[PDB]
Formats: C-alpha cells, sequence, structure tokens
C-alpha cells in the first residue's frame, strides 16, 4: 500500500505554501510535495486511488504527495495579477471532476469517507489547469449550517461545499466577500439563510442544481453520485474542457446590485449546442 521514506533519496528544494509548511521535492525523478499524532487516522484513510485525488505516496516524519504544477484553485481564480483566463467548460469541468473524487471517497467501504473542509485552497490543478485534484483532508464561507451547527452532520455537507464552489468558479468572485469580518459574521448569515446572489442569465438546469445543493435541509441536497452524473451529462454542452490554461486576462470586477450578479464565463456556446439537441 506505501512506499518508504530514507529521507537521503528526496532532494528537497524550494518552499510552497504555508497552510503546516509545504516544500517541493524530487524523489527517484519524479516531483514531489511533502509536509503531530494526526497521521494514525491516515494510515486507515490511505487506501485511496482515484484520477482526481492527490496521490498519497519518516524522521522527520513526512508525508508524500505527488506535486500538483498548477497550484490551487483558489489562486488561479482569485490569485496575484496576471490571472488566467477561462471558460464556462473549465468552471463545469473543474467542478465535475471534483464531484468525481468527492463522490469515491462518499463510496468506500467499510465505512464512506466527508471530507468536511471541501474548498478551493484544497483543489489543486495539473496538466495546464485542467485537471482537478483534491487534497484529501477561514472556511465560513463553504461550511454547510448544520456543521457549524454543531450538530452530527452527514456527507450531504460536501454537497453543501460544492454548491457554493459551483457558484464560485461561474462568477470568479469569492462567496460572501462583501459580509466578510470575522467568521462568525458569515456563519451568522448563512445559519439565518443568506446565500450567494443568483446569477444573471444562467441555464434554468445549473441553477436548479445549484440551489438545490444550497438547501438548509440537508437531505433536500442531491448526492455526489447524483451530482456526478448530472455533470456529466451536461459536459456534451461544454466542449473545451481539456484545452490548457495560457491566455492573460485582466479582471474588472463589477458591484453586485438588484440582488443578482453577472457571471464571469460566458454560457452563449451553450445555449447554442443546447438548442440544436431541443428542437
Ligand atoms: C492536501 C492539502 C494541502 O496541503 N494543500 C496545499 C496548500 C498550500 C500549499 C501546498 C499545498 N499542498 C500541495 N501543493 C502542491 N503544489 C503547489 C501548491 C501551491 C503552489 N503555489 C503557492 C502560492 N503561490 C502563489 C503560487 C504557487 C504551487 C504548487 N502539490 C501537492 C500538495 Cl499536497
Amino acid at each position: 500500500s506505501l512506499h518508504m521514506i530514507d529521507y537521503k533519496e528526496i532532494e528537497v528544494e524550494e518552499v510552497v505554501g504555508r497552510g503546516g509548511v509545504v516544500c517541493k521535492a524530487k524523489w527517484r525523478a519524479k516531483d514531489v510535495a511533502i509536509k503531530k499524532a494526526f497521521i494514525v487516522e491516515l494510515r486507515q484513510l490511505s487506501r485511496v486511488n482515484h484520477p482526481n485525488i492527490v496521490k498519497l505516496y519518516l524522521n522527520p516524519v513526512c508525508l508524500v504527495m505527488e506535486y500538483a504544477e498548477g497550484g490551487s484553485l483558489y489562486n488561479v481564480l482569485h490569485g496575484a495579477e496576471p490571472l488566467p483566463y477561462y471558460t464556462a467548460a473549465h468552471a463545469m469541468s473543474w467542478c465535475l471532476q471534483c464531484s468525481q473524487g468527492v463522490a469515491y471517497l462518499h463510496s468506500m467501504q467499510p465505512k464512506a469517507l466527508i471530507h468536511r473542509d471541501l474548498k478551493p485552497p484544497n483543489l489543486l490543478l495539473v496538466a495546464g489547469g485542467t485537471v482537478l485534484k483534491i487534497c484529501d483532508f477561514g472556511s465560513a464561507a463553504w461550511m454547510a449550517p448544520e456543521v457549524f451547527e454543531g450538530s452530527n452532520y452527514s456527507e450531504k455537507c460536501d454537497v453543501f461545499s460544492w454548491g457554493i464552489i459551483l457558484w464560485e468558479v461561474i462568477t470568479r468572485r469569492k462567496p460572501f466577500d462583501e459580509i466578510g469580518g470575522p467568521a462568525f459574521r458569515i456563519m451568522w448569515a448563512v445559519h439565518n439563510g443568506t446565500r450567494p446572489p443568483l446569477i444573471k442569465n444562467l441555464p434554468k438546469p445549473i441553477e436548479s442544481l445549484m440551489t438545490r445543493c444550497w438547501s438548509k435541509d440537508p437531505s433536500q441536497r442531491p448526492s455526489m453520485e447524483e451530482i456526478v452524473k448530472i455533470m456529466t451529462h451536461l459536459m456534451r454542452y461544454f466542449p473545451g474542457a481539456d484545452e490548457p490554461l495560457q491566455y492573460p486576462c485582466q479582471h474588472s470586477l463589477p458591484p453586485g446590485e438588484d440582488g443578482r450578479v453577472e457571471p464571469y464565463v460566458d454560457f452563449a456556446e451553450f445555449y447554442r449546442l443546447w438548442s440544436v439537441d431541443h428542437g
């Protein structure tokens, strides 16, 4: 199941991020990443093998994870200029691959694994930004209200997070940036029913799926198995998800007003391909 580390053949080079400490390395001519009693639980969970989950490959103690050239979704969406251009197909593809990884964890025997902290900073991008990989593990903006309400929670809390992420890559906005302040202000907001503003000209199938994920009552949210199928079938109307991110962008963000917001991506081509099939 596991490959052992001697440290000698792990050639550390440069530092990555500060969210523990993370460093890039080379191990058997493979770019790889590396990082207190929490690993005891990680032994039982590390039976994972999925394309959309970071491949989990001891003095000091180290966890060896495959390196993701492309950084985090969060940094692609909101990071330092220059920011890349991307399309509706990218946004849908990222979310689809996200739900494929989350469904895998939900289907693990003997018991399902809930990710809990599903958010763009833990979604990594590979192969020119086209492949998303969950990095298993201020989260208020993506947390289902029943979780920080303390009450026991199911795996529907990831469905909630996925819904928020879908709004996030479509609009290229940080959810609940208008509220901000300390975390408890956002928790109070979403607990009372506040949700990201709905999106101008969004396709009703997508609006319907997104808002179902946002439901207060977790039992009214869809399973991730259902997410995956919906998103799989929708991709027929979003060609282009394998095109690398390479084109620049100078991102202008208008204020929100009249209770709605405009998307970043453009669905024009979706309404075109849809009407070709539907009459
Ligand atoms: C498993 C969750 C986790 O640890 N996520 C995380 C968060 C921050 C930094 C590293 C990291 N883990 C991994 N990172 C990579 N590759 C990678 C991450 C981040 C960057 N950028 C940092 C911000 N800069 C502005 C740009 C570069 C680059 C590369 N790969 C694997 C893991 Cl596990």
